[PDB]
């Protein structure tokens, strides 16, 4: 639950990321892969990718993180009253993707981490604290869906 001023700066922080949504994206996928390489292992299209030279390099990559932070925007705009935008999400990474939401938490830290690197000096405490809670309630809202289908 998010006050209507931390949404303001939720909302703030992410016209930083809708001016470079692939770069922003890349980086994002990146910092994930190679802090932790076992979440490459979801990905068939990716597993082939040894260094991250050849993850910068990859243009498909590079798609992917669009269509991640593309979707994830959606959610954020809708100001927690994402339901309809969330359930699909939820269903496939629980069914399909088998997603364990461990990989979600090490995600949301990615984007601070990568906000940060991005933009230093310009991604403030009240801007961190507020995107944090955001990130929690979608990987909370996420998780209810998980326990309900009893996935870990
Ligand atoms: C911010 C969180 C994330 C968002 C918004 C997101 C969004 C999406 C979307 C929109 C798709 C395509 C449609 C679909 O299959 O449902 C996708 C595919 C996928 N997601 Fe996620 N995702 C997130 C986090 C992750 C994480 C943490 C992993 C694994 C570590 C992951 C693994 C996958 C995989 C394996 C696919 C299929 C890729 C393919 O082969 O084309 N996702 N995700």
């Amino acid at each position: 639950g998010l006050s209507d001023g931390e949404w303001q700066q939720v909302l703030n922080v992410w016209g930083k990321v809708e001016a470079d949504i692939a770069g922003h994206g890349q980086e994002v996928l990146i910092r994930l892969f190679t802090g932790h390489p076992e979440t490459l292992e979801k990905f068939d299209k990716f597993k082939h990718l040894k260094t991250e030279a050849e993850m910068k390099a990859s243009e498909d990559l590079k798609k992917h993180g669009t269509v991640v932070l593309t979707a994830l925007g959606g959610i954020l705009k809708k100001k927690g009253h994402h339901e309809a935008e969330l359930k699909p999400l939820a269903q496939s990474h629980a069914t399909k993707h088998k997603i364990p939401i461990k990989y979600l938490e090490f995600i949301s830290d990615a984007i601070i981490h990568v906000l940060h690197s991005k933009h230093p000096g310009d991604f403030g405490a009240d801007a961190q604290g507020a995107m944090t809670k955001a990130l929690e309630l979608f990987r909370n809202d996420i998780a209810a869906k998980y326990k309900e289908l009893g996935f870990q």
